[PDB]
């Protein structure tokens, strides 16, 4: 029919990775200029890759089924993650009972216990490791190991944190996570190949399956000798049911756990540290004094409303963070079949993306878009992508934003921050899960 535009490829084969590498934005914009284009295609080791890089068009990426635009195949290379038959290895419906019941242990009925859990975490953290009436911190790293911690006290029970505490959980976590070869959506022959990462990943999604058994077969002697009974994210993805009557197998459950922990951890940590970098900064005084007030009546113990209810700004400055610098740079499906968007025919087998990175610098949507302003809004209905749309929108935005809003309002009641620098850290795009580059998060905590 009619393609979009294509960009042209100077160097073949490795097309515009390399470009895109460099500056993913002018990047991506300079082709958006140059096709005349909020659509068009590129090309990634020889794949067509058509972005979605008109705000206007959005719902078109977002919105069609499955059976017509599916993330499964880009997932490929985290199937030794997620385990055969977990999340994306599953069946479209399957994976849709899998995540209600992720959803569900993230109801705003458990918050009510969450908020003072996170709490704590976050008070046992600062005491432990900000402690004088000042001292330098690397932030990102310390904001990562407050995320783990409260997402750990939240979602685990006590037995669960003594047989596995943070610091063991993200080793395995991170021994996973060092095993992924995400270049295999572009060379899938890679996934075909025998390769050392895959017995890595395997060693460790074993492990923890192992600690989870012991934890299961712990927990029911406790129940038969007292009537101890520890009720958790674990506990409750247990007690799940299919509807054709089956029950979430301990492979399923241990898979969903630690995919949950793949999404929240960065994305959380680098929202929360964004986030704190922009307050501490001297332009963004006043915004640093409206947050100071929104939390000025907040009890030394916060509550589910104080968080939930009473911290629109805290949340407007989160979402401004995400908003600004997304840390999912490209979101992308395989076409199932051809779709039309706007003007063009994007044909099957292409993979298509939509771009946070992309979309959120689009200037009648987001004018200056390198400002951070929490209190600006999009200037076009659905601009702001940072947790997805449509079919596959994020279900722990809320429990994200819980986490930081908490972190903000604990970390802010009790320290100032300086960064060490005349200005907020660039973006590092070299990551999976985009943030700060990491050697200028180098702040200084000052004891209120
Ligand atoms: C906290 C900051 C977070 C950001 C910025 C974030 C961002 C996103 C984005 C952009 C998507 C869309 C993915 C796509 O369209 O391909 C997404 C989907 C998803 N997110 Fe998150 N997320 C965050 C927190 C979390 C947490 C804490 C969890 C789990 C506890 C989570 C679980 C998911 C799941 C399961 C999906 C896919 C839903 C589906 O495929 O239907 N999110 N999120
Ligand atoms: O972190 C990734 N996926 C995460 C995204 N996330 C984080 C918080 N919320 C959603 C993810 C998504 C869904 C799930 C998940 C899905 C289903 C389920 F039942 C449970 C969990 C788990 C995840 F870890 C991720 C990131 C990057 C990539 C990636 N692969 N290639 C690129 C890429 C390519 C070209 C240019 C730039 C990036 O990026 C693939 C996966």
């Amino acid at each position: 029919g009619k393609l979009p535009p294509v960009y042209p490829v100077t160097v073949p084969i490795l097309g515009h990775i390399i470009q895109f590498g460099k500056s993913p934005l002018g990047f991506m914009q300079e082709c958006k200029r140059q096709l005349k284009s909020g659509i068009f295609t590129i090309n990634i080791v020889g794949k067509r890759v058509t972005i979605v890089g008109d705000p206007h068009e959005h719902s078109r990426f977002f919105l069609p089924r499955n059976e017509v635009l599916s993330p499964r195949e880009v997932y490929s290379f985290m199937v030794p993650v997620f385990g055969e038959g977990v999340a994306y290895a599953a069946p479209y419906p399957r994976m849709r009972e899998q995540l209600n019941f992720l959803a569900e242990e993230l109801t705003i009925a458990k918050f009510q216990n969450f908020v003072p859990a996170i709490q704590h975490e976050v008070r046992k953290f600062m005491a432990a490791n900000w402690d004088k009436d000042e001292g330098e911190i690397n932030l990102l790293e310390d904001c990562s190991t407050m995320i783990i911690n409260t997402a750990c006290q939240c979602l685990f029970g006590e037995d669960l944190r003594k047989r596995l505490d943070a610091r063991r959980f993200a080793q395995l976590l991170a021994k996973m996570e060092s095993s992924l070869i995400p270049a295999a959506v572009f060379l899938p022959i890679l996934l075909k190949l025998p390769l050392p990462q895959s017995a890595r990943c395997h060693e460790a999604r074993t492990e923890l399956q192992k600690i989870l058994s012991e934890i299961i077969i712990a927990r029911k002697e406790e129940e038969v000798n007292k009537d101890s009974s520890t009720s958790d994210l674990l506990s409750g993805l247990l007690s799940a049911v299919y509807r054709d009557g089956t029950p979430m197998s301990l492979h399923e459950v241990c898979g969903m756990i630690v995919a949950a922990m793949f999404a929240g951890q960065h994305t959380s940590s680098i929202t929360t540290t964004w986030s704190m970098l922009h307050l501490m900064h001297p332009a963004n005084v006043k915004h640093l004094e409206a947050l100071r007030k929104e939390i000025e009546e907040f009890p030394a113990q916060l509550n589910y409303n104080n968080v939930m209810d009473e911290m629109p700004f805290a949340e407007r400055c989160a979402r401004e963070s995400i908003r600004r610098d997304p840390p999912l740079l490209m979101l992308m499906r395989k076409v199932m079949a051809d779709v039309k968007v706007g003007s063009y025919v994007v044909p099957k087998g292409d993979i298509i993306a939509c771009s946070p990175l992309l979309s959120h610098h689009d200037e009648e949507a987001f004018p200056e878009p390198r400002r951070w302003d929490p209190e600006r809004d999009e200037k076009v209905e659905g601009a702001f992508i940072g947790f997805g749309a449509g079919v596959h929108k994020c279900i722990g935005q809320k429990f994200g934003l819980l986490q930081v809003k908490t972190i903000l309002a604990t970390a802010f009641r009790s320290y100032d921050f300086q960064l060490l620098r005349d200005e907020v850290p660039d973006p590092d795009y070299h990551t999976m899960v985009v943030g700060p580059t990491a050697s200028q998060c180098r702040v200084k905590y000052i004891r209120r």
